[PDB]
């Protein structure tokens, strides 16, 4: 008997636990979400039959805890088997439990797969940065690899890498929209892939790249957004933003 | 933390081809297309490259890959510098030709390749609308005895809820020629699987000769598509004539 | 009449190039993909075998083939005894390279290899079911003028009603990264080729260069698929990225 | 300036002058129906917006006149740059016109391109006789081919084949048929002596059936071939002494 609907695997971390290496200020200087894209969510209908679905959950950054990827696959997966009266109730179950774990309302959309018929797979916004002729050889995280990298006349621009690894690799791409010095590109590329021998969480890898930006390149607004491939069938992609709350939709990007 | 073909683990054909009580001159043809989302080195001078890779493996090879050993030797790429773009495609051809025993075929993509490719979903009737009670999950390839009494047609059928054992997921389309196939013991019969323990190359090769034995069509083919595990995902193709699809492109949850 | 090589005749790629204003480096990358319906030849015993071809022509070949003459290529083979189908497709890969300039790729396959092969259509949200009211048929690029006033989008959008000149017949997919286009726009702009004559190959590079210059995507597929004349029908596909379709799946007219 | 709709372009061509030639009875030994597919119909609406669909055609084989291909093809081209209301119309016109030019009522489907969507490309009924280990040397026209080909034990049988050419045209041809069994070396070389021979299609079916029954002589018999289009249309005739016509107008591999 695989084991059923089971809400107790839920794992919460607050977020507090891993912001305090950052010596945050009192108030938080991002606003944002974490969007999650759930591929593997499936249960059975009233009768036995299973049903399949997409399921897309929006996370506040404010939530006292973040969710631990691993336990959200083994709760997920605790709904295989388990017969539900509609498909209602599955997504009233999945706000009812992933926002208690949370600590704050969780949206969640379970969308048939029909819906997803012809949607695109996307790119980022504005340039990519990756196409440089420079040799690194050093992967060892660095955060003062930003010394100085904003020194440009004052502008508003969107970057964007597919070159992020973070530590079993987690492999992302991210999106760096700002407005303040213009910033030096082999620096931002090289801090970038400074994370490829790093161990920290999306969130907080999203986090550290935001609150590094914001000390050594004031800008006068920023969005860090980064969108990373799934682990154990779920996605995550954390967004932070000076004056933003969250990005247009949540498209999968080429390795998502 | 350097590259190593050593790591690659092939899983003989043979094993569960003889469990379906096969001869070793195969009922069908085809092949294993394997997507790697996660393909990843270094440049000649050590900045990271990315890519996806789309893999064939002939269903004649001895041997398949087994998947997560597949995951590891990736990996092992990702902090060797390769010269060229090239260069990781010859080594990925050469070894898994290697290690599945006959040729395979590579191509390395960048990923502005995918921008704006669309989502695909399966040719022909979804069957999975059904107001069907399921008692129980046990495999039961008798489900399909005589589920194929209707008049000659030839068409193309689909199912999203093909599962085995963590799970795998996929959906899965079949195409024949033949008498008109039952839509509720084929989907019955596909639901049977979902505590199944085998590999997706075993369960299509099954799928196969099952419908093959108890609803004789004429022309068959199945073709499975499923998620990924660690990064990477099978497509296995079976078919009385054809060698390959005619499409790859990416489903839903995939 | 037996099999005669000197009957194909190329065809520069340059001509319409040139007339599209464009550099000896292209904008765009692809191929031009054609179905042989009616190959047909002698074994070596003299019974005749029949066969689909199909072939990619590159992009990047310094020619392209002309139709009618390839046909009567084709037609050459019909009384010729070929010891084996490897010969044939031999021959056609050294016949059609040599015409092109570089290296076709050609398969070819039995007629089982269709059997409950499903009619495909295209991708996305077709154009083509608007009110609207054409009030003249002249070819205008300037249809497309201001077209790409919209948020910025990645999508697919196809149209059937491709015609050229007797008149050619295509439908027409369309994927894009950049400002999202007016459908009517598009859609009056593809209209407008009604009564203008160019070959399929150069249609296709023609709404390409006009779409990027006009709407200036940051990334362009264009894929028309053309019914046949002669027995075999082109499929150009030119793209920003992509260097093939990862589908060839005949549609409905075809 | 196209020229537009005109119905004089079609061609009848009465079916008894080849018929005399196959010398047959005062009544025809078969009935069926010439099944054809236009893969190009296209016209303009009432604003002027192309419109495109797939048409299905059968003619009765009893009727009168067939429709010479080339004039068909030039009467549909004439529907390109022509405003009609409707789609019904486009049908109507389709059905009066082609059944003035047959002599006897024609059906006409006008499909639109969406209802091709997921269909079956297809092969025919019974075995394929093919695979043979035959030398063909000799591709004159042959009727004598079938001298006693017919000996075997009595059966009912489906066969086809995909080696039809005449002229060059290229089909495929199934036979049903309950007599005695036919030799399918006599049938394949048969039907590969059509290779240079010119004729109809829809009289080299003609030709295939009453051969068939002079030589064979079946209880019963149904050739039906399908061939690949010519100018956007294809022709597909049926004839049989038992029935009146296929079960679908499905399309094979070649068309
Ligand atoms: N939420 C979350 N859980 C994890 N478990 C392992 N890695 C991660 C991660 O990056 N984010
Ligand atoms: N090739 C292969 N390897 C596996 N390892 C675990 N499951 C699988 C599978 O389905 N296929
Ligand atoms: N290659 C080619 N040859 C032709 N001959 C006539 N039209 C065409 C065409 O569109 N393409
Ligand atoms: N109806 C008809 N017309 C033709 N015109 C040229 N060949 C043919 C044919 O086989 N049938
Ligand atoms: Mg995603
Ligand atoms: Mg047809």
């Amino acid at each position: 008997y695989a084991n059923q609907y089971d809400p107790s695997l839920l794992q919460p971390v607050p977020r507090s636990l891993n912001r305090n290496d950052l010596h945050l200020s009192a108030t938080l200087p991002f606003q944002g979400c974490d969007i999650w894209t759930l591929y593997e969510l499936s249960w059975l209908n009233q009768k036995g039959l299973p049903q399949v679905a997409i399921g897309e959950v929006s996370i506040p950054a404010t939530s006292a805890n973040l969710i631990e990827s691993k336990s959200f696959k083994l709760y997920l997966n605790s709904y295989n088997q388990t017969r539900f009266a509609s498909w209602d109730e599955v997504q009233t179950r999945l706000v009812h439990d992933l926002s208690a774990c949370a600590g704050e309302t969780v949206t969640v959309n379970v969308k048939s797969l029909n819906e997803y018929t012809a949607e695109p797979i996307v790119t980022m916004q504005g340039e990519c940065i990756d196409d440089q002729d420079i040799e690194i050889a050093n992967y060892e995280f660095d955060d003062a690899l930003l010394q100085g990298a904003a020194q440009g006349e004052e502008v508003s621009e969107v970057l964007h890498s597919h070159l992020l690894k973070s530590n079993q690799p987690d492999w992302g791409s991210v999106e760096i929209a700002y407005h303040g010095a213009k910033m030096n590109r082999e620096a931002l590329l090289r801090y970038l892939v400074s994370f490829r021998e790093h161990n920290e969480f999306h969130e907080q890898c999203v986090e550290r790249i935001f609150t590094d930006i914001m000390r050594y390149c004031q800008p006068q607004s920023l969005t860090v957004y980064a969108r990373y491939t799934r682990r154990g069938g779920l996605d995550i992609n954390p967004f932070r933003s000076s004056h933003q709350s969250a990005p247009n939709h949540n498209q999968r990007m080429a390795r998502q």
